[PDB]
């Protein structure tokens, strides 16, 4: 809509409270126009129909239990499009300043969220599940990366593309996580998943094992369930980045962590100048190698780092 930039304030789903761009034309609606050509959030009212209706209310006030999926949706959309303005120097997902919509309320106890080719989509989980899912800043930033690598690589939804295309979601939705700096961590979802269970998460970067994903290219998955394991697959990613990142000793290979800025500037420009929709593991290896040697040198730390992750992980 045409209207007035204005500030809002609310409550998101764990109950935490922050400020909300919105826009004024009548109604004070959930448009942020400080970012790009702005973002979006949308009411889709239990139904399946998207995007639905753009987020309307009275008062600019939003701390009702039904707005909070909003307001989570609508404030992490921005802190994301700030991570890779500020980050990478991209410009939201197309790198040119696309408008970014969510539509919440997703369905009725739907314990998922994605990117459907063009928005995000959040459910509000069953309540044992889940709670709403935009409440995860990694869970938003992960499905805003697809968008990302949808107008970069476009790495094929199947097989070691389309688990390096789920690993590059999973990373970069915890490299947003430790840019907004509230309790971050190396695994995913942790935020929403499971309110009855402390301490779990749907996936492990550190140790993708703990929830039955595997560490090692020996332990691949080539049965057809999850296109090819796509959400299993991941972990021998996510393993070489945590290791990348943070270091350790995996099957026995040391590897000198680099720490979390290096991994992120290594795989934004792999995923935005090396990979493509076909790329398999062993190209993703190359890719990052060729990346690191970019932008640190054939000698460096960086690069020789990048060489041990992906030997520890069995990734040649
Ligand atoms: N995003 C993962 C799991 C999330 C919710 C599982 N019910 C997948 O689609 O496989
Ligand atoms: C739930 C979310 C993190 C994603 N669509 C899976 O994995
Ligand atoms: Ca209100
Ligand atoms: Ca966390
Ligand atoms: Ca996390
Ligand atoms: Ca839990
Ligand atoms: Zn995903």
């Amino acid at each position: 809509i045409t209207g007035t930039s204005t500030v809002g304030v609310g409550r998101g789903v764990l109950g935490d409270q922050k400020n909300i761009n919105t826009t004024y034309s009548t109604y004070y609606y959930l448009q942020d126009n400080t970012r790009g050509n702005g973002i979006f959030t949308y009411d889709a009212k239990y139904r399946t129909t998207l995007p639905g209706s753009l987020w309307a209310d009275a008062d600019n006030q939003f701390f009702a239990s039904y707005d909070a999926p909003a307001v989570d949706a609508h404030y992490y959309a921005g802190v994301t499009y700030d991570y890779y303005k500020n980050v990478h120097n991209r410009l939201s997902y197309d790198g040119n300043n696309a408008a970014i919509r969510s539509s919440v309320h997703y369905s009725q106890g739907y314990n998922n969220a994605f990117w459907n080719g063009s928005q995000m989509v959040y459910g509000d989980g069953d309540g044992q599940t889940f709670i709403p899912l935009s409440g995860g800043i990694d869970v938003v930033a992960h499905e805003l990366t697809h968008a990302v690598t949808d107008y970069t690589a476009g790495l094929i939804y199947q097989n070691e593309s389309g688990a390096i295309n789920e690993a590059i979601s999973d990373i970069f939705g915890t490299l947003v996580e430790f840019y907004a700096n509230k309790n971050p961590d190396w695994e995913i979802g942790e935020d929403v998943y499971t309110p009855g269970i402390s301490g779990d998460s749907l996936r492990s970067m550190s140790d993708p094992a703990k929830y039955g994903d595997p560490d090692h290219y020996s332990k691949r998955y080539t049965g057809t369930q999850d296109n090819g394991g796509v959400h299993i697959n991941s972990g021998i990613i996510n393993k070489a980045a945590y290791l990348i990142s943070q270091g350790g000793t995996h099957y026995g290979v040391s590897v000198v962590g680099i720490g979390r800025d290096k991994l992120g500037k290594i795989f934004y420009r792999a995923l935005t100048q090396y990979l493509t929709p076909t790329s398999n593991f062993s190209q993703l290896r190359a890719a990052a190698v060729q990346s690191a040697t970019d932008l640190y040198g054939s000698t460096s730390q960086e690069v020789a780092s990048v060489k041990q992750a992906f030997d520890a992980v069995g990734v040649k």
